[PDB]
């Protein structure tokens, strides 16, 4: 019955009325609504599926945004701010402050081309700046992903390139804010062996290992990349194929962690167990190549931005970069005064 409540006009808790659905999912939808409450302001509300994983999942939400924003009430952190949370018509709806498009439907939006690579220094050290501080607060998100970071004001301008013969948009202000807290886990709490969206997800995730803090960097490392390329480099929906398309693009997962896993499946005498020269093979050798081939230039800002992105791609979770130390990388010095 979703669907006949989130309709355009429709009012939520005698208050907000719909104007439109800004985004979708398996979780429900979120909507933007007139508060005319507050003077008709404009806000997002996510309305979840009256089923119990989306259930509890926002039950969750709700506590570690309370946590986050009461710790940061000035957003200081660049986490989403959420205003409240009421039920209609048996589901959960939670109102947060109203931003501009998540850096996914822009790119989207942009015909899959990628970002400026000064935006993608400022953005990308605000993202580690936003996470880093949940890594502060004992939390994990899990569930980073371009959908789930958001521009403060998507505002573009738009002009005719000859280089590329098309229209293109240039975004205005490359600042954002993380959202999606129903993943986040603390440090202390149940870690479910399944979590982050396929593409985005480390791999001691997909091999069942356990998971922490470090596979939230795993997923900014290939956000980044998308940014710079517009385009995932993982664009697979099964586990095996994922792993060999890292393995073709980071070179061999260690020893130490195939003979750990409990996925034997995927394994044959600790080697993968993938024939290159099938079909499925064949596209992952054409499709995929080493992550520095990828660059688009060979100026030291890009090979800085490589080096990084490496850095947060390193397969053992104990050895990869941490956030306190990606925000000192010499790719982020132009930042600094
Ligand atoms: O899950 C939350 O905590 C969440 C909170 C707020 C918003 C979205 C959220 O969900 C995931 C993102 O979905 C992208 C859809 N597009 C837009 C566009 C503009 N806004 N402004 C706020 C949100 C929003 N979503």
């Amino acid at each position: 019955s979703m669907h006949l409540i989130c309709q355009s006009g429709d009012v939520l808790s005698a208050r907000y009325e719909i104007v439109d659905t800004l985004g979708e999912g398996a979780f429900g939808k979120v909507v933007e609504c007139i508060d005319h409450k507050a003077g008709g302001r404009h806000v997002a509300v996510k309305i979840v599926k009256n089923v119990d994983r989306y259930c509890e999942a926002a039950r969750s939400e709700i506590q570690v945004l309370e946590h986050l924003n009461t710790t940061d009430p000035n957003s200081t952190f660049r986490c989403v701010q959420m205003l409240e949370w009421f039920e209609h018509h048996g589901h959960i709806c939670i109102v947060f402050e109203l931003l501009g498009l998540s850096t996914y439907d822009f790119i989207k939006e942009n015909g899959f081309l990628p970002f400026r690579l000064d935006h993608i220094r400022k953005m990308a050290y605000q993202i580690c700046k936003s996470v880093n501080f949940l890594h502060s607060n004992k939390l994990t998100h899990t569930d980073l992903k371009p959908e789930n970071i958001l521009f403060v004001q998507s505002d573009y301008t738009e002009a005719y390139n000859p280089k590329i013969k098309r229209d293109e948009r240039t975004l205005i202000n490359p600042d954002i804010k993380v959202v999606d807290f129903g993943s986040a886990t603390y440090d202390d709490e149940h870690h479910s062996t399944l979590v982050s969206t396929r593409h985005y997800r480390a791999p001691e995730v997909i091999l069942a290992l356990g998971w922490s803090q470090p596979c939230d960097v795993w997923s900014i490392g290939c956000i980044l990349i998308e940014y710079y390329l517009g385009f995932t480099v993982f664009p697979t929906h099964d586990s095996k194929e994922h792993l060999a398309m890292m393995e073709r693009i980071l070179g061999p997962l260690p020893k130490h962690m195939i003979q750990k896993t409990r996925k034997r499946k995927y394994f044959h005498h600790d080697r993968l167990d993938w024939d290159e020269h099938s079909s499925a093979g064949r596209y992952v050798s054409r499709a995929c190549k080493p992550l520095k081939e990828f660059m688009l230039s060979q100026d030291v800002e890009h090979e800085r931005l490589f080096d990084l992105i490496q850095k947060m791609l390193e397969y053992d979770p104990a050895k990869r970069i941490t956030l306190r130390e990606a925000l000192k990388h010499p790719f982020f010095d132009l930042l600094k005064k």
